[PDB]
């Protein structure tokens, strides 16, 4: 398998990036694709031979500085998780090399995925936010292990207490 | 003065519109005026004018970024007048009865702190997040309170999103009555 930076003019691996995200999220795909084959955003591909079996993306929303991580699709298949670790661990070290300081993303727990579901996060948001557990192998984790930290959430943003949980993560040391 | 729905037909309307974020905002819109005005007059999004004497004086309006639960406030541009927080806060008010009235839940907004404004910045964020977020205090007149006057709630921040700490406030409020 390698990891490099996608090669938004082969065709047919746009074409499997956009079968890869038709199967994984029913709710088409090539609108989509083009969007995140934007000059503006990075593009991050896994292959084994000549199969994309993973893929990354990050947008510039904040100058250089504020980068968000979307999306990242690896096909489910064995060692699913070791990908989906190694491109961002990938990602980040590119986005530190244009002058990033940190990458964050939204992750939606609508399944009741998570403890910060099916309540009311104005009440005592943040000692909520701190008393998360996990209810469902929800994807929140995956990122906490990689150094993200829940820094923020949306109440009823998907609907009625199916929130938006904000990660963040500066890949950069802090200058001293 | 007059808020109402901005009138997508109206190119005086919307050339007011872009003298009005190329002035206010000569960094943003100074090249991007007509762009982004067509961006905002996307039929999906929400787009408020607030009109004194045939003159636009303030708009607002509202992305569906969650299906059509969860709109994000971008953007809100208000003429430096004497009136401005007034405009605002009515312009907010329409723009919150206007979102729920298409189904909306929940209007959410981020406000940056550049230099200072509050005591968010000018710290490292991830040491003590949530005690410092909870004991925020307004230095120089940052938008973030003016917010939390109509309700708005701080429900996340982002540390070093626009420079070491420099972060950008997350502000969410939801718009309509808990079902029961």
């Amino acid at each position: 398998m390698i990891i490099s930076e996608f090669d938004r003019n082969n065709p047919v691996l746009k074409d499997q990036l956009s079968d890869l995200l038709r199967l994984t999220w029913p709710e088409s795909s090539a609108e989509e694709v083009e969007e995140m084959m934007n000059p503006e955003r990075i593009a991050v591909a896994a292959v084994d031979q000549d199969e994309l079996v993973g893929f990354i993306g990050a947008i510039p929303q904040y100058g250089i500085t504020g980068w968000e991580l979307h999306p990242l699709v690896v096909e489910s298949s064995r060692r699913k998780n070791q990908i989906g670790t190694r491109l961002v661990n990938y990602l980040e070290k590119e986005v530190a090399s244009r002058g990033g300081i940190t990458i964050y993303l939204g992750t939606d727990d609508l399944d009741h995925g998570t403890t910060l579901s099916q309540t009311d996060l104005y009440v005592h948001t943040f000692d909520k936010v701190a008393s998360i557990q996990n209810l469902r192998e929800h994807p929140y984790e995956f990122y906490e292990k990689l150094g993200y930290k829940i820094v923020g959430v949306l109440p009823n943003a998907n609907g009625w207490d199916k929130p938006d949980i904000w990660m963040a993560k500066t890949i950069i040391p802090r200058p001293d």
